[PDB]
């Protein structure tokens, strides 16, 4: 004994890290916990519900600095890199998250902290409220593409290079970047773009 | 009956999509609708996965990428995005389909060519132009998805608003903005942020 929600969640996360999402069935989980379905459902509900809890549990891995003046740009980037670290350390997690609710204790307080750091930058509400949404969406998407990946890049990269340079001039000349941009490079590139935009729209 | 063509196949599939949604689109359902055998259907379009690439590419014709007019770069970029957004909103389950798919194709590639042309015409260096295009279309697709997904806002707004203001000042103060910002308001904010940043990087 005995089944707790937190104990169920750590177990489901344990097997997600090891063997990935599709190997996370309620049956497998129930099997690991050596318990009956009934007790499992009562605690975490169904699989969507379980994922939700798993998503929230790993959010503690994300660190949101307290705002230092002079340092907003860099601090927001820290937060974002922290979120990406979480995604990279957890198989299939970005897949769990890009759909679902940070509406849970850990996500709720992480929001508060995130909103605090954003507003401190002189962003205004709509801008702060949305910016946080934008950054989160950005990081999650970039992380989904990362874990997604090979040679596709290479077959695609070459496919574009072969284009009739007379009709598809830009494509041939941009074939490289389009296809095979360093993951870290894309992240940092997108990070700067969004951050500069937020500042531009603050003042 | 007239000999099956790829385009008639694909138009019909889009019709089922639009009316009935992604999950009602099967090769069996499409065969029914077309009154043809599974061989001639497959001959033309392959499996469901391939069918979807074709459906996606055919709708891209609805998107308009202006030829660069000097003076108006920033606004023409927003124009292109609004048009791409329009297409998603006009088409059910589409943003979902686009989420794992390379536009590449007749219009797909043509519109990328035209997009990179607009981007670089703004003084964006190869790498900003290329990524900016990716970031821009990823942003539009994600907003579309979101918009389609959608009382809940009032429930969430109620919860955030009724929080201990001493514990969650920001979540209580930003209760509304967070809960719901029309899809239009979100979209434009997101556009101006990204376009301003592309300009800063250039
Ligand atoms: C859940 C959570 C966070 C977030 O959800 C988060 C985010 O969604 C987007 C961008 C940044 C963050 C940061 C955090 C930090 C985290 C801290 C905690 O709950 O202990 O709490
Ligand atoms: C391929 C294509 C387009 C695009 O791909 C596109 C885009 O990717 C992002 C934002 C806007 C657009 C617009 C178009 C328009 C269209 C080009 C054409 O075939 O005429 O078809
Ligand atoms: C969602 C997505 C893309 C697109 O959807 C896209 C598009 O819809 C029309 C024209 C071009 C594109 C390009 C992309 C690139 C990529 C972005 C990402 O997943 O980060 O994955």
């Amino acid at each position: 004994a005995p089944l707790t929600q937190d104990r169920i969640v750590v177990t489901a996360l344990g097997i997600l890290d090891a063997e990935g999402l599709d190997a996370l069935s309620m049956r497998r989980l129930a099997q690991e916990l050596k318990t009956g379905h009934a007790s499992l459902y009562a605690h975490v509900g169904n699989r969507d519900e379980l994922l939700d809890l798993v998503f929230d549990i790993v959010l503690t891995e994300v660190e949101v600095p307290e705002p230092e003046p002079g340092r907003w740009a860099e601090q927001v980037k820290e937060m974002c890199r922290s979120l990406r670290r979480m995604f990279l350390a957890h198989r299939d997690l970005a897949r769990i998250a890009i759909d679902r609710v940070p509406l849970g204790p850990n996500g709720m307080v992480g929001m508060e902290r995130t909103m605090n750091l954003l507003r401190s930058g002189g962003l205004h509400d709509e801008l702060a409220a949305y910016g946080g949404d934008l950054l989160s969406t950005f990081v999650t998407a970039e992380a989904l593409e990362q874990s997604s990946r090979g040679v596709f890049a290479d077959q695609l990269h070459g496919y574009l290079k072969s284009l009739p340079a007379t009709s598809f001039p830009n494509l041939v000349h941009l074939a490289g970047p389009i296809t095979s941009l360093d993951s870290d490079r894309r992240f940092e590139l997108g990070l700067e773009i969004i951050i500069a935009g937020l500042l531009a729209g603050a003042g």
